[PDB]
RNA sequence: GCGUUGGCCAACGCUU
RNA sequence: GCGUUGGCCAACGCUU
């Protein structure tokens, strides 16, 4: 086990949408052994960010169950988090050992009514990344939260005149209904990224939105991994 | 916000 | 002249 760990060196100036720092959060990718020690920046979102590899656990023995689902969840994020070196790549949290729970979690793989409503919960909006379920009808949309609106509802006016309210837009659309009108909205942002790191409207509706169980920010750090990996490998 | 073609500037690379 | 990233306008397409 080593960790691939994560601090911006350098955020990003006035400038010119916030910052994402990746030491915010604890959870991390690390790599499985089995393999030979390499040697020891990638330039994000959030500012330019420095990477270093470290050792955690040296001759460590895993058994063929957890090893399964190491590798699962290693074709996972490759396969499903990114679309498309060293063994498999692992969540890690407390840096500290491996995440079982997290990967079992995520290897967990809708009826509204009037007479069965939709709750609002805010914490399960505020690290995530969502779908509409609208529309996955061609490969599926991702989006972190950029901005909760709390002053919004899906009664509020649509950005476009040819619809009044969200509401009806994706009444209209979409034949879309909503069983909760007073949910606030959620400004997204894209995240479909850039492949190579190595050199430097949009409102969405909660009830309309699945929540996707890799973490927002942790999905932030992962869109490193490739760029990570280029010269790893390389 | 994205995409796409389309000009109008920046920057290094080819090319001359 | 080409290429490439990078903003700054045009236009239809998605999207909201």
């Amino acid at each position: 086990l080593y960790v691939i760990g994560m601090v911006l060196t350098t955020p990003l100036p006035d400038e010119l949408r916030k910052l994402y720092p990746p030491e915010d959060t604890t959870r991390c990718f690390g790599i499985l052994t089995a393999k030979p020690i390499p040697q020891i920046p990638v330039y994000t979102r959030s500012g330019e960010v420095t990477i270093s590899i470290e050792l955690k656990k040296s001759g460590f023995m895993l058994s063929l169950q957890m090893l399964e689902l190491i590798t699962r969840l290693h074709q996972y994020i490759f396969s499903h988090i990114l679309r498309l070196s060293a063994y498999c790549v692992l969540p890690l949290n407390v840096t500290l050992d491996i995440d079982f729970k997290f990967m079992e979690d995520i290897e967990k793989s809708t009826k509204y009514t009037k007479e069965t409503p939709f709750v609002f919960k805010l914490e399960d909006y505020q690290d995530a990344v969502i779908i509409p379920r609208y529309r996955n009808f061609d490969q599926p949309h991702r989006f972190y939260v950029a901005d909760v609106y709390t002053d919004l509802t899906p009664l509020s006016k649509f950005p476009s005149p040819e619809y009044e309210t969200f509401a009806e837009y994706y009444k209209t659309k979409y034949n879309l209904d909503l069983t909760n009108l007073n949910q606030p909205l959620l400004d997204v942002d894209h995240t479909s990224s850039r492949l190579n790191l190595l050199t430097p409207k949009q409102i969405l509706v909660p009830e309309l939105c699945a929540i996707h169980p890799i973490p927002a920010s942790l999905w932030r750090k992962a869109v490193c991994l490739p760029s990570i990996l280029y010269r790893l490998h390389c």
